[PDB]
């Protein structure tokens, strides 16, 4: 009957990221579970669905100059050559340098969900990265360039149904630590700023949770490279 | 030097439980976890210490007259037998034959947290457990007799310290629903329903937790075997 | 909004298992595929669903006497007690005294994947099944009675849409080694044998699936205890 | 080709025991490595092979009365039921109500690894286990009786061919510390007390160490059933 | 008595991937499991030792042009960076961007098998495999040179036991899609094409399958790194 | 109470390295147990907060000179490009060129188990590691530096107090095999090779093992990577 199609595999994809989110939908709608645990389903999907390089998870941001980010609902972050992630009153806080991405999650997109996804990344954007020279075999090259952070919005249910009267809402300065790069309102449309077009870009969308998967897997392959973490910087707060 | 000594094993586990508790104080006194996760310490520390026919979990417990309890911090429950565990918005909510034991968490001992954890174990013992005859190959076995449910609170400090101010605190009617039959102060003292005297007992101790574990083994050792549960009591609700 | 209903947590399950068959569709409808792998899903289902003393695998079921069944697609075993379980030519094969149940899997129920199914399980009925005495502080008793094998037929789409057809198929000789007791077309029913009325009985149903599996806990709840087996009439085996 | 066939699943199974075996003969006969981890083969055997109700590990075992067995190389246990078991200094320790066999690892079966063998099981059953009342819906039932630990004596190489010569090495008054119950020399043959008999027998078997675990596994399922254990008999240790 | 020796420590491999290989040879001789499963013995044998950035399973090959391979045994490829692997009707679908190498296992080495072997391979090289220019902190890599994938065959038993007769069967045209570029007969020889004769060798070989393993793990050193991959190239699929 | 701190956050990560250590005290101050897998607590160690790209075990190092280093007890080494690691007689054999680090572990420091570590290191740094030159798209690159192996030495109480006195002992030649460039004394200090000094340096410190873990992170970072293995001057030892 049905031979091979790619547009079969992906709505495959695209059911079973629907299914896993009717979970959120039911924590956000219930009256006495009220949203609570709703991010882990995200940090879940993410631990499927991104190549294994990336780690997700619930945690908390920190520099080298004792700043400390918001709670972030999901961080997307390097283990593999991060010098440190530390676990405390069961939580977890990342190195800042060690962070690609990091997202609100909440069951509306509106003025308000915007603006507080704008706070939550503009916590981890204003932290300080160190970046050390890298040695090799013929010099020293340049510090690594610092990642361009992705921020995001994870939302189930568009209240702001018109494309434009959205793209109001999104329109923000590239260069602003409030920068919203990508999202998505499961039900209705993603997200993202368009650098040719030097703009955000809202596109409805019948698949919108994948079509949202593929721009963050088109985005996290070009945000940068870990940089060499300057760990004196950080081990120095070990004593007074 | 050190040869064998139980009392140097017994010291061994002790150290590592207060070590695993740290991180309950520490969430509990910073200003911004304030307590969240708390009750995941005490979940991991049963499900490593408790004989594996137990399981440990923070959840909601369900009865077959669709009546739910409050959010416990710690249920002590079975899985070899039960018929379903709910996974739902990212809660557990587990049905009331397959409970053991049930706990509050709370970072200090006193009236309000007392109080806090009998409309707790109140509200589980309150639901209607189900359990019918047994056959076997000479006849049919009586109903399994219901569980007693272990009723607890799990805290790290003592502000009742005199003992028989505690005690004048944490006496109650043995049959009522509310009654607490054992718990501790990790810095002070653990209690328990003594059966030999009819009465509840505070023992002073420098090594709290661990006489509270080892005294939690004694009654789920004497609490009582699941019941056959009446599974269609329950699958009648999958239609209206 | 919605607060805590029994009706929607079954109804949540219910979403659970049906998306996970939508694989068992796809796989029995695709042109390359065909049907490959289709019993994996329902052998995950009932290791994610059933109480943790059952485990479920696809496998073949041996006997002391060196009889085999035909391929089971879904064997429901033991493995706390049973003495052996052999991994051979990347087969599983399964002693008969440690099963529980047999289940065929097939796309649809018609009346040759109902006789299909009962071939399959007849050959696991026909085989020898061991029982030793068992003795006890005061005495011995008799050889365990032997497990009332479950057989079963699991389904996604209904041919025979009139229940009174359907039925008329499925009626058997419950004494008869092709008996089966349990079964489900997940698009529109599930069947059962009914010991009150002592025939088959037919359920339409909007949630078959989830009808059935509480139909199927309530029948491995009854259908016995896996006995002492004979392990040197296994053993004898070894050489010749 | 190859058709169903009993003695070729026993034969498979066989193959994969020996082959595991070859590790413990490398070890045992290289200049450097001499024997360590031998017995962690043997562990890793038992944890494959044997029914999931029972553990395998290197350990000690104590009891109550704070006495403390030797070293022993492969101790079978309990875990589902057992209100402890002790993780200090990097051993395990295992209290003696939870103990089902016990085993000694070497190279080669001779007069001295005899010796050695009864040295060690003696020791574990030198220790004194608790034994409670079982209270029941009807009354109260005697202490269960305590579990006849099974003593071992695992190898590779048979030193004494000749069966007789071994089996004058072998014999043990049954009711002494000291009994051997089972054994086997890989090579060549294993051993176990007859109960009909009433004596120890030596059988030269081709597969002997598929044979052993047969015998293994009948004895296990005689050998008898965990106490009720007096938990505050240990529990006492905690403080002076 | 053994010192260490290289040599002792490669037998002590080969002994291990021939016991797991028997399990292939079983399943192949075998009138009813008929070879099912034997590509997974290879599966978990690669797995074991390959590094741990390769991944091996049975799988199909997808391209962003919507064509698909034929079903492969053995697939060797990239996780770490890889933007999907499908998940469909219990099927794994990579793309071909993220492919290293591509097997066919069979039970013997003969002509028709080699030619089944160049089929498979084939109807992966077939595919259209992306690679984006790649930014960096100077300027703009020219996109990363494709892998050249390696095909081979996997046997047990050679049927053409002359290696000059073999040869004539593997001689190949290098730079045409159906070329393989290794394999083995594990009871004879292995073959690979030789850079420096730039023709096929088949080596006869006591130790085949390890001498084998050695030539793949030096052929994947050397056959390249993934690509930067034009994901919207697959997401373009998502809708019509 | 408490805000956010990273002085807090690494007395957390501190007392939670105390706490294992405390296994490490108690095994070598044990009168039966000796010492006995103190190095495994070390081991567990490293794998939980090294980066995820280390990995750590207690093994012996080979070449493809076929030369062998004493047992090392922690050695950190690369699992994602190693082409084996050799599991043999139940202990773990490393080619040298996978290698970053080798450390000795012991109760104290003082002068003998200086010189031991010494030997330790020295017997890895003897081995010959081999490097491929690299082919690439514009050429070849010379082969890749060799790793700087980094030794140290692991232990609870310095028996050395004077830091000048114990820089007496410490002080070595940097391009001398025995050269130990880290190390701790958990109760009092941990030392370095300081590179701008050029020679060792002591610092007293009362968070010593988290000092010395920020230490070893900083000196991994710089140690090099691994080369292109001579992966047949390994395989050639296969036959004779």
């Amino acid at each position: 009957a049905q031979d091979w199609q790619l547009s079969e595999l992906l709505e495959n994809l695209h059911a079973d990221v629907q299914h896993k989110l009717t979970t959120v939908r039911k924590s956000f709608k219930h009256s006495v579970v009220k949203g609570d645990g709703a991010e882990n389903v995200w940090v879940d999907l993410f631990n499927q669905y991104l190549p294994e390089r990336y780690r997700a998870s619930r945690a908390f941001v920190v520099d080298s100059e004792n700043q400390f980010s918001e709670q972030i609902d999901v961080v997307i972050y390097d283990r593999q050559y991060s010098p440190f992630i530390f676990h405390y009153a069961e939580q977890l806080i990342i190195p800042a340098e060690s962070v690609y991405a990091v997202f609100e999650v909440k069951q509306t997109l509106n003025k308000q969900h915007i603006d507080a996804a704008r706070k939550k990344v503009a916590s981890v954007r204003a932290l300080h990265r160190t970046s050390l020279p890298i040695p090799h075999a013929g010099g020293v090259h340049s510090p690594r360039e610092l990642i361009g952070i992705i921020g995001g919005l994870l939302t189930l249910e568009n209240e702001l149904k018109i494309p434009d009267t959205l793209m109001g809402h999104l329109d923000h300065d590239k260069a602003d630590k409030g920068m919203l790069n990508i999202g998505c309102a499961a039900d209705d449309c993603f997200f993202y700023y368009d650098n040719d077009h030097q703009r955000m870009q809202v596109m409805q969308h019948k698949k919108a949770t994948t079509a949202f998967l593929f721009e963050l897997l088109s985005q996290l392959q070009k945000c940068g490279t870990v940089p060499m973490i300057d760990i004196h910087a950080y081990g120095k707060w070990l004593t007074p």
